């Protein structure tokens, strides 16, 4: 009913501003040609910038290392995914090989269709930079997984967010009142989509082996 | 884009725009004891009701018969879970001790907090119906057959649940953002183990994903 010292007796949360700012932003460039196993390197730079979009936000390094490093690691699959579709002006990743090589009903394609059908309805759909920015906002600031440090904190930011993005809805398409409401319900389905199996696919170069989870820390940093 | 007919014969009519209000009756009849493993039947009282209220819902039985039991199957743990976010009932929540890790722990705390949040909101009316409806008529889940046809109905239900708040409030204009934004919660829990917790007093092994076609 009152909060402005939270659960425990150090920070404080403190209501909101403007959330997010410029970062509406997100360009993705790439070397050179053919289809070999340069791929890990290709998602790396979408993970890389994945989360230094998210560490450029001045509501994110407000809950401090430890309280970011968790949310990162709760969350990696969702953005990478949302990032997934906003760039996929590359992705001509048909990445279904066929399995030493003398003189096992594993669904890794229901993962690449769930996986091919969001970024196709995010397309269809037309999102925006704007609308991204606010998703992947959303997205990061959820309550819902164990292991949070942040109180309420994180919940205010996750109403701001959504808060922000249906303004900016409200106004720049007037023409279509239950558009909102339709991207809002596109978020369930980054839950459906498993982090592992996003994983084995595209992380296995040299991020693959050391596990991405545990390197996240560290890509915080710079 | 444009869809009426699809890849076949069939075709997708649009929205009759309407769903009845016998599409917000959800009064689960439970028993009477102390606590034993009759939360069995509980859960069951409430998954027999939950699968037994999407089965009125008309837009579900004109999806064929076939796309039915394949699309409950694939979700009846977050409308479970959804309608759990019910309780008529008492603590059946303190299944207690069990080498283990007790992953099952996180679980009980996910469903406690999103029980919370739900009720924090207060979900006016039987929105839950209507946000049952977006749950049920998911195009993400695979294995399904008129996918386009769901879509037209999930983007009514969409649009209908849009004008009962708006409608039926001002103070709270980004209400249905709110309520929306508390969807994905429903697909961060395991269906096994809400199987596994609560239907953990059934007939031996019978999984519920075997049990759905079974309706009466």
């Amino acid at each position: 009913r009152d909060q402005s010292t939270p659960i425990i007796e150090v920070e404080g949360p403190l209501l909101s501003d403007t959330h997010v700012t410029f970062k509406l932003t997100m360009p993705s460039p790439m070397p050179e040609y053919l289809n070999v196993h340069y791929i890990c390197e290709s998602a790396s730079r979408l993970l890389f910038l994945s989360m230094h979009w998210a560490r450029s936000i001045p509501a994110f390094q407000a809950l401090g290392q430890d309280c970011n490093t968790s949310l990162v690691r709760a969350c990696w699959n969702e953005l990478f995914t949302l990032g997934l579709a906003q760039c996929a002006q590359v992705m001509s990743l048909s990445t279904i090989l066929a399995a030493v090589n003398n003189s096992r009903i594993k669904q890794v394609m229901e993962h690449i269709w769930k996986l091919q059908e969001f970024c196709n309805s995010m397309a269809k759909l037309d999102i925006d930079g704007y609308e991204y920015a606010y998703l992947k906002a959303i997205v990061l600031f959820s309550p819902d997984h164990p292991g949070l440090t942040s109180t309420s904190q994180i919940e205010k930011f996750q109403e701001a967010a959504q808060m922000e993005l249906q303004d900016y809805v409200q106004a720049t398409y007037s023409e279509d009142t239950y558009r909102l409401a339709r991207i809002l319900v596109r978020l369930p389905a980054l839950r459906l989509m498993s982090s592992n199996i996003t994983e084995e696919l595209f992380f296995t170069g040299l991020i693959g082996n050391v596990s991405i989870d545990s390197i996240i820390p560290y890509i915080l940093k710079m």
